[PDB]
């Protein structure tokens, strides 16, 4: 397939005065353990307590006195807020970064520690809370290069904590490492295998969220035209949506039966009622909202508005289809923003990062699921903001709608769990992305290591 050159994936290549920030009495041991390991490396440790739920203004007040205590000296902030499995932790973690930027303390590195955030070895799966932070973390690197340090995933302690400290004082810009008994691993993006002649053919009832969106409509026409027996489309306005009636009529012309319903995607009753009346054999989650707000202006409300349709939607579909044995397809439309990173879209990257983890957790649990981290989408309909605008200049090209759909069907054939399908001019991305923030992330890409000097 001509789109096999767009397939990438995430693999794991086995590779001063600190301020440990942690939730109210998170664990006397850990704090005592880290202090020791860090100090034995020429570090002057000073712990701070920041409760989950704390907002930026509050966090700024708690950090203010310890950050300015270093003056010109660099303060390496080691955050343990991510060890708490909750979205509140992610919210408070974002707040911590925002606060550090606000205090404007010259010289500072923020490192976010997590656990089970990413699955590096067989058996372990990515838990939501941690996966979200890594997503946001990558956006921070690009938005605040001089402030953001990196992400380190702990085993969850002698050598483990030891390796962790090494990463902090590492010589290589490995701002995405996973510490395991086997050792430390650095996140890498490598071209994925080929899809070839592999493809997927629709049958039975197909549920499509965000069906009145640019992707939604396109997906529907293609499915209905290729064997779908029934399509169930959900949208914010429902059948009263623009051209809703017109679209459904053309879709039934393919022989496919079509039903349209309204929903907030995250509304329980509305989705449950729908899968009850029309048990799906395949689910396609394209719902979501355009996000473009830099970290300094990322409000808590915006973070919720962004994850609502995306995260909440997929999680509800995950639970409402626990007894549906006929379900043999669970497709989540992610974004490359949550796998590679992209400035101005921190809330969007956290959300998409979560769709991917859900895919991983589902499959490893014997449940069908596929998560594709899309790049820029070709064609009519597709609204672009500051975020798409940034990816564009960096070297991403708008994939052809139809080609993109083929890539989907191709990925679904291979039965992928997570894959990045993006069209990129590496001879323009590698150098650009490196000018903002240097790193080892894309070194595993041939065309990337080429433009690099």
């Amino acid at each position: 397939s001509p789109t096999d050159a767009w397939r990438y994936r995430v693999t794991w290549k086995a590779l001063g005065r600190c301020l440990l920030v942690a939730p109210p009495t998170t664990d006397g041991e850990l704090l005592d353990g880290l202090t020791t390991v860090l100090s034995e490396r020429g570090a002057s440790v000073a712990r701070l307590e920041v409760p989950i739920g704390a907002r930026r203004a509050e966090v700024a007040e708690l950090l203010k006195p310890s950050m300015e205590s270093a003056g010109e000296e660099n303060t390496t902030v080691v955050s343990l807020l991510g060890l708490v499995p909750s979205t509140d932790a992610v919210r408070t973690s974002i707040a911590l970064l925002q606060a550090v930027s606000d205090i404007g303390v010259p010289a500072a590195r923020v490192w976010a520690l997590t656990r089970r955030a990413v699955a590096v070895v067989p058996g372990e799966t990515p838990q939501d809370a941690g996966a979200q932070l890594w997503g946001f973390g990558r956006v921070a690197a690009l938005e605040l290069p001089d402030i953001w340090g990196g992400l380190i995933d702990l085993p969850e302690n002698r050598r483990a904590l030891e390796l962790a400290a090494a990463v902090l004082a590492g010589r290589d810009g490995e701002d995405q490492v996973a510490v395991r008994a086997s050792g430390i691993y650095g996140r890498r993006v490598s071209r994925a295998a080929a899809a070839g002649a592999a493809s997927w053919q629709p049958s039975g009832t197909v549920l499509i969220t965000g069906g009145m969106g640019a992707i939604g409509r396109r997906l529907a026409r293609r499915l209905a035209a290729e064997g779908a027996e029934r399509l169930v489309l959900t949208s914010r306005r429902g059948p009263e949506a623009p051209g809703a009636a017109e679209l459904a009529e053309e879709l039934r012309g393919h022989g496919c039966e079509v039903v349209h319903a309204a929903c907030d995607v995250a509304e329980r009753d509305a989705l449950a009622a729908l899968v009850t009346a029309y048990p799906p054999n395949a689910v396609f989650h394209t719902a979501g909202i355009l996000d473009d707000a830099v970290i300094d202006t990322l409000s808590p409300e915006s973070f919720e508005t962004v994850r609502g349709a995306k995260v909440c939607g997929a999680e509800l579909l995950h639970q409402l289809t626990a007894d549906i044995k006929g379900l043999d397809a669970f497709v989540l439309f992610s974004s490359v923003t949550g796998t590679w990173g992209n400035a101005g879209q921190g809330a969007y990257a956290a959300a998409n990062a979560a769709l991917d983890a859900l895919a991983e957790r589902r499959r490893a649990a014997g449940l069908p699921a596929t998560s594709v981290a899309w790049g820029l989408w070709g064609g009519g309909g597709m609204a672009a903001g500051a975020g798409e605008e940034s990816l564009s200049r960096r070297g991403l090209r708008a994939m052809d709608p139809d080609a993109a759909v083929d890539a989907l069907l191709g990925a679904m054939g291979r039965n992928d769990v997570c894959v990045t399908v993006v069209d990129v001019d590496w001879e323009r991305f590698a150098p650009a992305t490196n000018a903002i923030r240097p790193g080892r992330l894309f070194d595993t890409v041939p065309e990337a290591r080429e433009a690099l000097t």
